[PDB]
């Protein structure tokens, strides 16, 4: 992994190399911007547009749809262009609101709070960190496992997967067919709180999508100007990409990124924001190589932060921010690995806005790798690999083990 040798302090070297290789290889760098700018400026004003009509432009499917086979090819295209749908009914409302209050009694019998206090640094950032958490490294409530192995929940994931070009070159990227369990935290968002959640970003990499091969393979036909042939859903390439080592990096290849909703969902009520534009990051990447920007600069990517996108320099895109619609509990929201996303910063409403974190993510060797050593930290109860290893429920009451598991939850996680 070139990603992996890459000291910190050499990146502003690196990129200043790669970049005057990009515009080498694409020396009408401005002209194809400009070609992508419009037809981003297109996307958003019919965003636009339909936020002005009371429409919201995130897709959204009911489940049943979609388990009985019902979604129509407009639909599809729609979610492809989109990046991102609302699935509504995944769980029965009562079901998800009953998880609701059991993942607030697991935390509490448990004394999270004082625990997280408790481990602490003791210091400024520290005490902020632990002081009113909204993101809590819990991974293994019942609620949490039963979720994930849902027989509709699995339904709707591999519908998701098989939007995505699985096939390339006589080889199969990913079996869209067979879904495996991500492990990750909840979310319990308090009214009136502040966030201090990250702005507009993609998850996934930041630099090393124009400093990594591999990246730039994916990214290919963004690179070479042929950026109409550039398909946000094509997999061949994304299990292969390479990261800067971080607590940021994910060990598996997320389709999508999802929301299942505890608690009902409201714009102004701590919800998710997101840019419904799946090709967004073709304007990111070649927005970087444009003359008003550094020789050494990727608009501001650095590494172990995700890729942000902003007002300085993509106005354009900021003023297609649109809040997902709004869901009840038991219902979902899934986004494209690329799409750009933020929590809101505002939380006037009445009640907790509360969610699980819940990928889809196909079978393929790089995520078949992942779960040993998550199932490992599942059995011991411990935080999984990617995320700080505060290993808070070793000894929490009531926490999931493989009892808990239907047969499809111990092929998800690797146990059959
Ligand atoms: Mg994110």
């Amino acid at each position: 992994n070139a990603m992996a040798s890459l000291h910190i302090d050499d990146i502003p070297a690196a990129i200043k190399a790669v970049k005057q290789q990009l515009r080498q290889a694409l020396p009408d760098y401005q002209q194809v911007f400009q070609a992508v700018e419009e037809n981003i400026r297109q996307q958003v004003m019919e965003i636009r547009r339909n936020l002005a009509e009371g429409k919201n432009p995130v897709p959204q499917l009911h489940a049943d749809d979609i388990i009985n086979g019902k979604v129509t090819e407009e639909q599809k295209a729609q979610i492809k262009q989109r990046g991102c749908c609302a699935i509504l009914g995944v769980f029965p409302q009562e079901k998800a609101t009953a998880w609701n209050r059991e993942i607030g009694d697991y935390l509490d019998r448990n004394n999270f709070v004082e625990r997280l206090k408790n481990a602490a640094e003791d210091n400024y950032f520290g005490t902020l960190a632990a002081s009113k958490p909204q993101i809590y490294g819990i991974y293994w409530s019942t609620p949490q496992v039963e979720a994930r192995q849902d027989k509709r929940m699995q339904a709707v994931q591999i519908f998701l997967n098989n939007l995505w070009q699985t096939e390339s070159n006589g080889k199969q990227h990913f079996d869209a067919n067979r879904v495996v369990t991500y492990a990750d935290r909840t979310r319990r968002r308090p009214p009136k709180s502040s966030s201090l959640g990250l702005s507009p970003h993609v998850d996934g990499g930041s630099i090393e999508r124009w400093l990594d091969e591999n990246f730039r393979h994916v990214y290919r036909h963004v690179f070479s100007g042929q950026w109409q042939k550039y398909d946000p859903f094509a997999a061949e390439g994304r299990p292969e990409v390479r990261e800067f080592p971080s607590p940021a990096v994910c060990s598996m290849f997320r389709t999508f990124q999802g929301w299942t909703a505890l608690t009902p969902q409201r714009t102004h009520a701590g919800t998710l924001n997101v840019i419904p534009i799946a090709n967004a990051m073709a304007y990111i990447l070649l927005r970087a190589l444009q003359d008003d920007v550094a020789d050494d600069d990727l608009c501001g990517a650095a590494p172990g932060r995700a890729l942000s996108a902003s007002e300085q320099w993509h106005p354009l895109l900021m003023e297609a921010i649109s809040p997902i619609p709004d869901l009840e509990a038991g219902d979902t929201v899934f986004w494209h690995c690329d799409v750009i996303h933020s929590v809101e910063n505002e939380h006037n409403g009445e009640f907790d806005s509360n969610v699980m974190y819940i990928a889809a993510a196909p079978w393929c060797e790089k995520n078949a790798a992942y779960l040993p050593r998550q199932l490992a930290s599942f059995i011991d109860g411990r935080s999984p690999p990617d995320f700080a290893a505060d290993d808070f429920e070793v000894d929490f009451i009531g926490r999931a083990t493989i009892k808990n598991l239907t047969e499809i939850g111990k092929q998800q996680l690797g146990i059959t």
